[PDB]
């Protein structure tokens, strides 16, 4: 129940938070499962890049103090972190199964990049300066990645 | 999935369930806006949804080999369904605007991210005219994107 705009933050900060978490579990799987060694590397590179942003999310909750991360499921990364292992159990290890996983990992991070875009609005208009500036750098390391994922769809 | 092509045509069909459950969803969700250039937003996208299921079928009727299976985007449903479970947790203000404009920009980048592989792969299977046409919807589900971010800036007029 929604009923200010911070309302809708927290309950956003909080979705996307438990969405890191997950991440954190999927992403080892996806570099196991992965035939590329460059595609496991990729993987293993953001896993290392998603514990910085949980990071980031716990410093905005320290410095603000009103804000309490609300403990919920991010259903919709489930999800898309689901559809993942799904690929990896309908393919051989071989150029065909890197496709699909390299798709269902952009769907994960175009997830995160709208997410982090509309974290980033927000904080600006509650006034929450120093949390959109690292909202921001989260949504950049997002950004950045799948561009390299979709360099690797296509190299 | 066996080959490249197998993995197309099931993220084909994906995409096109993908859009016609979209058909639905932009209407209720355009009933559901406050502002009404959220409302005119989600009518006008809808029109281009329409086109983007018309392009997927003419791709379908040139190619000949590449059938459509009929299946549910899971995925899809779920970010529809939680953007009317906005509407259902709102009063009609501001707030169910800027949470709605959120839902929808999440509906848009999983089609950002779904065409863009469509395209990767057309290029590599030789459809180029489907290439063409799917790079078309592309950048119309970019640009939606990029009007919903001005809408979201434009919610909020306090300072
Ligand atoms: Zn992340
Ligand atoms: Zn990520
Ligand atoms: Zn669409
Ligand atoms: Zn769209």
């Amino acid at each position: 129940n929604m009923k200010s705009i911070e309302d809708v933050f927290i309950h956003l900060l909080s979705d996307t938070y438990s969405a890191e978490k997950q991440l954190t579990r999927g992403l080892a799987k996806l570099a196991r499962a992965a035939s590329s060694e460059k595609l496991s590397a990729a993987f293993n590179a953001h896993l290392e890049e998603t514990q910085g942003q949980i990071e980031r999310i716990d410093q905005i909750i320290e410095q603000e103090s009103n804000l309490k991360i609300k403990r919920m499921k991010c259903v919709a990364m489930e999800g898309l972190i689901e559809e993942a292992n799904e690929v990896v159990e309908s393919t051989e290890k071989n150029e065909v199964r890197d496709a699909a996983l390299i798709a269902a990992a952009q769907k994960v991070e175009h997830y995160e990049i709208a997410s982090y875009g509309t974290l980033v609005t927000l904080a600006e208009q509650l006034g929450y300066k120093k949390a959109a500036k690292l909202l921001a750098e989260t949504l950049e390391e997002e950004k950045q990645t799948d561009v390299k994922l979709t360099d690797l769809a296509v190299g």
